[PDB]
């Protein structure tokens, strides 16, 4: 079962601590645009994992911190977890929170996270130092720490990735863009074993506090559809560049033949409508079929497929042999044992073929052998069904 398979979503809450606010020269606007750009970069790295980070809360501690932030990363992480559980969570629902801090952590530590703790009330939390002007680098630490919360440990010496480092390398000095196959595996297992429920619901576009981003695969305020870039877009009825529905004149799947219906964009959805077919019983090929499962079965075409372009259905009188019910000329019951045909049913029994314009009765040699296919027209307003010649409207 899946999971696994389904697009997942994290209702993500961010705190910018008072040290970071000071380090940003008290500039809220500059702080917010930085966090927006980092979150979008985190979503780009998480995309192959089918997990989208939806920003639904941002606090900037412009006056004072709400709990004590301390340079021992493990002590802050445990304090943040507790604050999240005891203070935030009763008032603001969220799957996971990160603290972005301007404190300088002990040693060369740049963040810390609990492992595989999505949805836990005390542990779904990570801390991250804003330790470089380059979001390319802080955003990788943000993705790496969240990587830890989603059950992934550090890459062992033998993972993977080309070119730049893997996101879960314990130590990087360049931006990281992809997870190792080993990270990908461990996450897939995390999900199977812990089955974190809270990452299954899709958040409302109106609860996202980050500005809309056209091309992030999540439909936000002022967007109708979002399928990524014009070149990646697999949605036939979305104009990727503008995140807008294509118009309803736009054909998206032409009728392949006459037992087919064309699809057009609806004008108010992103995907090409599923492939509807012409209705069963519908006349086709110049009044020669019925339609059946989007196909037009005919005795002549069955002769042609069996024996080739030089043949057609035999003249009508040949089919009367089938009233014999002997070893060559017969009908079959639904189960389907050999029976003589009733007179009305003869064209639904053994098939007879002839060379074009020649009046013979021949039988394509066949161990079974061959009878009219289901829905084959056997007379006007009639088609073969369970070895019998019957009316539309059964239909079907
Ligand atoms: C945070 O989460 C759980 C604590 O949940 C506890 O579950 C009960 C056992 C009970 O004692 C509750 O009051 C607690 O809140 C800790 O992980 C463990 O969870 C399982 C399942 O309940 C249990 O078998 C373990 O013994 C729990 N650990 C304990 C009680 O020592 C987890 O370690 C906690 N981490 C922090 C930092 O609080
Ligand atoms: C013609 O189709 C029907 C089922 O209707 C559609 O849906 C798909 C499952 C597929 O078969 C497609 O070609 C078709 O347009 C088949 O009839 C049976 O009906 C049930 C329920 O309606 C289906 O779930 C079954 O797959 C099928 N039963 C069995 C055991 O045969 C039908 O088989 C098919 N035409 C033939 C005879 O090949
Ligand atoms: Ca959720
Ligand atoms: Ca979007
Ligand atoms: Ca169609
Ligand atoms: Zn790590």
């Amino acid at each position: 079962d899946r999971y696994l398979q389904d697009k997942k979503y994290i209702e993500f809450y961010v705190i910018v601590d008072n040290r970071m606010y000071r380090y940003y020269n008290n500039d809220k606007p500059a702080i917010k645009i930085k966090v927006y750009e980092m979150i979008n970069a985190v979503n780009t790295k998480f995309r192959p994992l089918k997990i989208h980070i939806a920003l639904i809360g941002l606090e900037i501690w412009s006056n004072k911190d709400k709990f004590e932030v301390k340079p021992a990363a493990s002590v802050t992480l445990k304090s943040f977890g507790e604050w999240r559980e005891t203070v935030l969570l009763p008032r603001k629902r969220n799957d996971n929170a990160q603290l972005l801090t301007g404190i300088d952590f002990n040693g060369n530590t740049v963040g810390r996270a609990y492992i595989g703790s999505l949805c836990k009330t005390n542990e779904s939390v990570a801390i991250v130092q804003d330790y470089n002007r380059r979001i390319s680098l802080v955003a990788s630490t943000i993705t790496h720490e969240l990587g830890h919360n989603l059950g992934i440990h550090h890459d062992k010496a033998s993972c993977i990735c080309i070119p730049g480092p893997c996101i879960m390398l314990k130590k990087r000095t360049a931006p990281a863009f992809q997870f190792s196959s080993c990270s990908i595996r461990e996450y897939r297992e995390y999900l199977l074993r812990d089955r974190p429920q809270c990452i299954l619901n899709k958040p409302l576009s109106t609860d996202i506090v980050s500005p809309p981003i056209c091309g992030n695969y999540f439909v936000e305020v002022g967007e109708e559809c979002d399928c990524g870039s014009p070149q990646a877009c697999q949605s036939a009825c979305c104009n990727a560049a503008t995140c807008q529905f294509k118009g309803a004149e736009t054909e998206c799947r032409v009728a392949k033949d006459d037992c087919d219906l064309p699809e057009l964009c609806t004008g108010q959805s992103a995907e090409c409508p599923t492939d509807s077919l012409q209705r069963n019983g519908h006349p086709c090929q110049n009044n020669q079929s019925y339609c059946y499962n989007g196909t037009c079965p005919t005795l002549t075409n069955q002769c042609i497929t069996l024996l080739g372009p030089h043949f057609t259905v035999s003249p009508k009188g040949c089919f009367n042999l089938n009233m014999r019910g002997d070893d060559g000329s017969f009908c079959r019951m639904e189960d389907g044992t050999k029976i003589p045909c009733a007179a009305k049913d003869v064209k639904c029994g053994r098939l007879y073929c002839t060379e074009k314009n020649t009046m013979s009765c021949l039988i394509p040699p066949n161990p079974d052998g061959i009878m009219a296919e289901p829905g084959t027209k056997c007379g006007d307003g009639m088609v073969c069904s369970k070895g019998q010649c019957v009316d539309v409207q059964t239909a079907y």
